């Protein structure tokens, strides 16, 4: 009963497989990239359309809208950059060098004030890979430098994701060695950290209340954290394998690609009440409270990243998947 599917539409630009597609910030655009470095900026009220595009030179690995100078995207790439891209004037504004030696950017976070953001500087994966060490920077967009170095104990380690609370005084992150950082942006060292996942954390996220954290990880499983008792499960749930993979899109060819997790794996309604994650055949909607409730389906290529934007009782779920395709599905409440 909770929700009612009102349609169910597909953007079909990107000819490689997703890997971000995230709504901007006033709920009416999306920017999506693929595994081509290939960037798209859309809207779908009320029909779908392209506001720019963008092929990227370097490999692009995260992407992050800006917050209060809206328009703005961040993308962060695989030799150490983050690219400044006005989606208004259609044009990169700048390149930010953040480091030579660890240069993949595997997250990026915007402070909600604006006027700073976090970044994960990776070194190389490894040639269990992602067992490297990384780098967590506070950059100050405003004087253009690098302002902070996040601890990460007990050594350096990859940082995946990343996720500020509503007012920016914490940031919450997964890493590579399965533990789970929680920050306070004036000291150096995590107030809070705790194992988390048996395998690297994929997705981090606050609760709406901001009590706990959610998380989902190579283990397969989804946790609810309690925030005030370091380590505390508030609870535990053993999703489908094809939540978080990898993905896995084959051909009788002899051909396969394999996508490991990158984009965000869960997404929640405005309330927090709801839960969005993938699966073979398109999106899964959970309830939370104390259960599958909606299966979205639409997808013949396994989904591997997800998102969920809600205006006002009118929630619309992206799915994105190895095909390429994103489905979107208005929901309403």
């Amino acid at each position: 009963q909770p929700f009612i599917v009102l349609g169910q539409e597909e953007y079909g630009e990107h000819h490689s497989s997703i890997m971000h597609c995230r709504v901007d910030c006033s709920g009416r655009r999306v920017a999506s990239l693929d595994v081509d470095g290939v960037i798209k900026v859309w809207s779908f009220n009320p029909i779908m359309q392209t506001k720019a595009s963008s092929i990227s030179k370097s490999p692009l690995l995260s992407l992050e809208w800006a917050t209060k100078r809206d328009r703005l995207l961040l993308l962060g790439s695989g030799v150490g950059t983050v690219r400044l891209y006005d989606t208004e004037a259609k044009k990169n504004l700048c390149e930010i060098n953040i480091n030579d030696n660890m240069p993949r950017i595997l997250s990026l976070a915007c402070s909600p004030n604006g006027a700073s953001f976090v970044c994960s500087a990776a070194a190389p994966s490894l040639t269990g890979m992602n067992q490297v060490p990384g780098r967590l920077l506070l950059w100050d967009t405003k004087t253009m430098k690098q302002q902070l170095q996040f601890s990460l104990d007990p050594e350096p380690i990859a940082i995946n994701c990343t996720a500020f609370n509503h007012n920016g005084n914490l940031l919450v992150t997964g890493a590579a060695d399965g533990v789970i950082r929680l920050f306070d942006m004036q000291q150096h060292e995590c107030a809070m950290s705790w194992r988390a996942h048996y395998g690297e954390v994929y997705s981090v996220e606050f609760s709406y209340d901001e009590n706990t954290v959610y998380s989902i990880g190579e283990d397969g499983k989804f946790i609810q954290w309690n925030i005030h008792k370091s380590g505390l499960k508030v609870s535990e749930y053993s999703l489908p394998s094809d939540a978080t993979g990898p993905f896995v899109l084959s051909g009788y060819s002899g051909y396969k690609q394999v996508q490991v997790p990158r984009g965000r794996l869960f997404a929640f309604d405005s309330e927090g009440n709801y839960m969005l994650t993938c699966s073979a055949t398109g999106g899964v909607i959970y309830k939370l409270g104390g259960e599958s409730c909606l299966s979205l389906g639409g997808h013949r290529a396994p989904v591997v990243t997800v998102d969920w934007s809600t205006a006002m009782d009118c929630g619309t779920c992206l799915t994105a998947s190895m095909d390429g395709k994103i489905k979107l599905t208005t929901l309403l409440a």
